[PDB]
């Protein structure tokens, strides 16, 4: 037939036959009609025909080829389909369509279609690999699989497997996509297309007992509706390699959150962005302090960077230690809601317990939060060491109720961060050994008649930083404002959403915009409504250092200080200063109203101009009085106020 | 065909030779791909593949001129054999295909238009239409009116993926890439796009149709194109839905007119690691000159974050993100420029433009070189007031062309601590209607190019200014002296750094400009020495408070003090001014103030405690000495003092 | 024969014949048999034979061609091979495959194979490349050649080629697995496996005299065992690179490597990010390692230099090392991760940061360090060339018990800090060298020596601003049957300890000096030494010009009361906000204690007083201790206000 009939292209080609053109390759049609039947044992024959002739690539056509359990043990094999009209289905329940153990395999351009039935991680599922290196994975289709697409197992170190471009559909109840086990390095999953209704994954790692490296790194994904998250990474037993790299991708619909790490050595989660995820809790899980659309915990080293979560409907970054030291690494995120399930103990912004790891926030900022902004340490079980925090933004969040908790830390380092119309207490502090604030700090304006700033049963407090009351200027009917200025009336504070001209109509609302008659005027929150600046509690600290820069003025009271167990030594630097000039032997020196003090005990120094002996007779909260021997004294004399 | 036997071996199907060949579809088994028309017959091909159930046509070397191929089937792979499988448009103002069609791919192929253009759906390759998971890859796009594929979506579904696609020849007015309407996951990975005439490589834009849009770029390569290299515009964000929005994450663009990214209203802007050069280089009259400047143009986005993005030789701006009138943060850090308004356009040179708003924003470890207007102006609205912007660790220095380092206006709080700017403009930090201003101990403004104020405040009612306001004391330049490489040394009025160890030769250096040698050691100009009229001055109406402390440094200028209020302040407070101990004689002493703490009058505070029983006073004060004196007027005490505000 | 079968799909379609069919595509075996057998001559029928039907893909099927230097010179070229048994194996010693001078050329699931000899550079090479744009080659395995898989070269500015998932093995002595020359734009590295024992580099490039762009990115990589660098990349002439901004590296995972992961000389700019290294730097060379040129992370004289996200991990020899000798661009190491350092115990090696800026500003943000010998970050220290400013943000040095210094500064003409936390690393924590000006912030932390010595030393440094915590830590102390939290720290003896669990105590005290000894309860680990320093701030050399210090400044707990251990005295010393209090006479006077903390080491330092009623007083006596404040009257029971300062 075939074997008869010579081709040739030529004069200079060989003499070949058209059957020689086509045993060069190796179609899977040759052996499987492709017609819906079971054809298990027709493509057995086929891959063992290309093992014995040392052909790699298996063309698979426009067919249907339903199919049980292949097991392929050689090398190179490559299934190359031609698109999705090459349907590789399984054949059977509780099955699967392929077991792999041979090393560097690769599957392309075909569509894996399941039925719908699962009895183990091992069923339901497209491809069981089983100690097959250097897997291939690329332009593929799984649909309609009880479990997942692929679950890959490794009992020696080796390369991971590759899928790049995979599409995940109709996997059902408590399925996950893509499925490691073991141990393995230079696992990749690149622009994956995973979107569910039922699974709990998209890509699902475990030790399962085998410990050793295990390198993952998930770039560029989109990830639909899985009911845990879309990238479940597990190691039970910690005890070479790096972790886990999260590279990008989009989240959406997640039911717990988009990434969960458990005691990987190394997390590196770079540029991802959520939107709704974590919006369904689950009883058992949800309330046990597992919450987070990120939820990393106990990882040696972590540094999440340009992360975007948005409407997270229980807490948004969640990074937790238990009781291999290296950097906890929070920077340049940023949380837009939280708390959007109304899931109670829940709806925070960043949960920092860093433990032994010295943590790092830096530049992030949050918006939306129910719960507090950020929380760090609170586990008084495990005492935080060291947490800096550099250039934070946690302002309007209206309805939390803390901008920043903190109990149970050694040393707390403060500076450049902003946080405004957030919280009953702005910042909140607890059981904190030392806690330091800058002077470019700024943390004030409530939402409550209470303290911007309290700390409880903490020893060494170093507090230079604007805690002030915003003194807004107030609104008045025909002048001009720019979109941006800031007007208060009664008990709020509103922004202006539009450059022109104030109406008639003082605004007067609680929330959302409204028009003047013709500015809109966006409610931002209180106008001084706070009880103090800094307020003290519990045991008293032993040392409360404030500076110069430290600001306490225009709340409630005229020195905003609230100290009910008091400091055992309270110092303040700069507090107030300048030149009086003295008439009939006295004068009464008015302290400027943003450092008015709480009582008359702060200490005064004084030198006069002339021969006469100058000394402070009286001390008021909010005045001193320097009187001189000479009691017709008019002389210019020189004073400081301190602590 | 179709009687001749074929047989692997025994074991396997008796099959003839035709069924091994209607496994697959051929496309010459339609098209001789001869260079004729050939719309007919591979219509025929479409259709016969869907009829069979066959997805991959295979589109072998040849030359197939076609006119709106309609696919609305979902299989189809269209895969080509590399780029001698041709495919032209075989009408003016049209197109090569027109798919509606899902999970369709083109692959291997080389798309060739005629140049000619009507609209943004001809003079194109491929133009899709609600055409969801769009595969298009390893496939070049030549000599099209308009562009290579116009992507537009009316429903949310899958956004196209284009692949190592190469664009060339496009011409006047193109777009290579056209996105519209809302979609998820699109992505351009490892562009090659270049062209002489074209206006994009990438344009997005809603056409109307509200909800999420979100575009991932990686790794592409942009030359050439005479609006920006990707462009993207959303008309309703607060409709974006379950999106983000743009992502840019590596690539080189170069030789751009006006830029190499615009964005106006996305909800989310992500750039990160992006390199340009020569970007920015032909202004456009009625664009150029009206605000809308520089190779990164982020315009009223809700979130934008830039890192680690490298911009050398721009034209005009470098980094520009400006609002009008959700709400979240504006990130500019560890980002690079090299130099500016090398287009020589007028307004136009400045570094970093952050124009807030109600946006909380972070400058933050970021550098800036070769800048002629400002290296970073912040704010300068009088319509839109920036609420807070607060800058860690930036290194503005070494702009000898830029008028003003950071020029500020129009913001209610501005934070700055660590910032290192030496060399650059006539004012080093100008602040203007300003309410707080806080510069934090690390900050170091100092060493002018023109007679004026390192730092100059107008019309800013809260002032803290704990920096380095100096101006370096360099140390002269010696005859006969070794020094080591990187050493600064100042004659005449201009201070040099030493490009070599050696030792210093006999001719000073006189140079204003570049690097002459001395007799053995070579000297770069670097600035200017102690020019500045003053570190610290005053303008417009008076400040509420100026808070100054032990750290604050306005030493070394032409004055002895660096002060200079010509509306003084309300209040003027300065801690730690200077203290000592002295003793007596003949009842008195004149102290001198130490000299980098000299005063501009004598209204500081002198507190003073004597060692014996004694009344002790001051009884003078004046700008740089004071006097104390006793009551016994045969006094040797030794007196401890302490200067303040 | 074939050609006089009809072939017709369907009444529809076009009548052509089986030869047709085939001759649509060029199979390779139409002019090579695939035995074996040296091909070359019939290799070189097919590729002409493509050339001449205007053919693009040749297809390869499983075959075994032996082939030796076979040139194509057209454009549009696919060598499309069908996996691993696509054979193509070097006929010859010293010799190549392939030699590329075409643009657009791509290969495809190929598998080369070399002969394990090589004679230069272009020889026992898999593919030679001269001015072949827009090359792709992509999923071909390079296996047993000499030098390497890819030499490609440039002599003229155009877009250089793309290895993407390129598998690299047994390459040999000195060899490159992917050669890059000259000048070019938009060259990628993605996803290569790269593993060798006897290869010098994975990806090696420089400029072979061709000044101009060298644009070049790498993602994601698997390298290992390479005896020199992972990643080499090199320039002679970088003032002229053309519109080009410099090497691009994004990910990847560096193992074993000889001297380190990633080296550059003398590139335009330098962007790493993302990347972790594991063993590497491990196999120091005589010649190289012990003349300055160490570190995993290699950067010598770039113009510009950001890295940020790496994790560095177990680094036989040094960390990151960025050095400039004599544009003027950024240098940024930011938000990365050491974990170990001087494994391999090479002399005068374990740094786990080397930042020699000179022109170039530097920045040191959130960065940590574990596990550094000699110095967690030295600054600096160049005779021959200043750094000019380094600014040193919230880096965490702490923990390194086996270094001796946190940080080692030199020859810096300003150096600021603030934020830092270094406890329990070096005899010294921070010592500075020949620094102008130094500015330690008041968020700054550095203290618990690990020597009796100076918890920050400074030597002829002329102005200095000290506003931090440098005081030792005052633990409290381990006692028996008292609960504690895990995270609790006390102490025992001269050692110091942190707890791994919560419980009760036992009743034998801790008496380890490492790792994890149980108390009977609770199980406690040795972090540093008790309160062992001999004074918080030292100052040796010529005398500094201004010390500064403020009421931040923490001295407190070292051996001494005052900390302070100046043997060449500062000409001034200025200290704000000591201490302060109101004291209350009796039969005239008082003599007022310092708090314990604020203990000074003389009674040079200045009061300030005044009293509540007519009386003169003043300070008539005043020790490092205490000062005493007497009145005129001497039955004075008034009430006075003080200040302490300097």
């Amino acid at each position: 037939g075939a074997a008869s009939i010579g081709y040739k292209r030529e004069s200079g080609a060989r003499l070949r036959t058209t059957a020689d053109m086509f045993k060069d390759h190796l179609n899977l049609k040759e052996y499987c009609p492709g017609d819906g039947t079971n054809q298990t044992t027709a493509f057995n024959a086929a891959i063992a025909r290309a093992v014995s002739e040392g052909i790699s690539r298996i063309i698979v056509p426009a067919g249907h080829y339903l199919v049980t359990d292949l097991s392929v043990t050689a090398n190179g094999l490559v299934f190359e389909g031609q698109g999705e009209s090459s349907r590789i289905q399984v054949a059977s329940n509780n099955s699967r369509c392929f077991s792999l153990s041979g090393d560097r395999l690769t599957f392309r351009g075909l569509k894996f279609i399941g039925d719908g039935t699962a009895s183990a991680s091992a069923n339901g599922i497209g491809i069981l690999a089983g100690d097959a290196t250097d897997l291939l994975v690329e332009d593929v289709w799984f649909d309609s699989f009880g479990f997942g697409g692929v679950n890959a197992g490794f009992t020696t170190l080796a390369r991971g497997p590759k899928f790049i471009r995979t599409r995940h559909r109709n996997t059902g109840t408590g399925g996950a996509e893509i499925y490691l086990r073991g141990l393995y390095e230079g696992a990749d999953v690149i622009d994956i297309d995973a979107a569910t209704s039922n699974a709990d994954w998209a890509v699902f790692a475990f030790d399962e007992g085998y410990a050793g490296q295990r390198d993952l790194e998930v770039t560029r994904g989109d990830f639909s509706g899985y009911k845990r998250y879309s990238i479940g990474v597990s190691d039970e037993n910690p005890s070479r390699g790096f972790g886990v790299k999260i590279n990008g991708g989009h989240h959406k619909n997640a039911g717990l959150g988009a990434v969960k790490v458990k005691n990987y050595r190394g997390v590196l989660i770079q540029g991802v962005t959520t939107d709704n995820c974590g919006i369904v809790p689950i009883a058992g899980i949800s309330n046990t302090g597992e919450s987070g659309t990120f939820y990393i915990n106990s990882a040696g080293l972590v540094d999440i960077g340009g992360c975007k979560l948005r409407d997270n409907g229980m807490d948004g970054i969640t990074v937790i230690q238990g009781a291999a030291r290296n950097q906890y690494i929070v920077h340049d995120n940023q949380i837009d809601g939280c708390g959007t399930a109304s899931y109670a103990g829940t709806g925070t912004g960043f949960r920092i317990k860093s433990g032994v790891h010295q943590a790092f926030l830096t530049n992030n900022s949050a918006r939306g939060c129910t719960r507090f902004v950020a929380e760090l340490g609170n586990d008084p079980s495990n005492i935080s060491e060291t947490i800096t925090v550099i250039g934070n933004d946690f302002s309007q969040n209206l309805s939390a109720t803390n901008g920043i908790y903190a109990r149970y830390i050694n040393r707390l380092k403060m500076d450049m961060n902003q946080i405004e119309n957030t919280g009953a207490q702005v910042v909140y502090g607890l059981d904190i050994d030392t806690v330091y604030s800058g002077p470019g700090d700024r943390f004030g304006n409530n939402t409550v008649a209470d303290f911007h700033v309290r700390f409880d049963s903490c020893r060494d407090l170093t507090l230079l930083g604007d805690y002030s009351s915003t003194d807004y200027t107030q609104w008045v009917t025909a002048t001009a404002v720019p979109v941006g200025a800031k007007r208060w009336n009664g008990a709020n504070a509103y922004v202006a959403e539009a450059a022109g001209t104030t109406g008639a109509t003082a605004p007067t609302h609680t929330s959302g915009t409204v028009s003047d008659g013709g500015v809109n005027w966006r409610y931002i929150g209180k106008r001084r409504i706070a009880a103090a600046a800094v307020a003290l509690r519990g045991t008293a600290a032993a040392l409360v250092r404030m500076g110069g820069t430290t600001r306490t003025n225009s709340t409630s009271t005229a020195h905003g200080i609230d100290f009910s167990p008091s400091p055992t030594r309270w110092e303040w630097s700069d507090i107030d200063a300048g030149t009086a000039t003295l008439a009939a032997g006295t004068v009464t020196v008015n302290i400027t109203d943003n450092r008015r003090q709480v009582d008359g005990n702060y200490r005064v120094l004084v030198t006069g101009t002339v021969n006469e002996t100058f000394y402070v007779s009286a001390r008021a909260a909010s005045n001193f009085t320097i009187t001189s021997s000479n009691a017709a004294s008019t002389a210019t004399v020189m004073w400081k106020i301190f602590r």
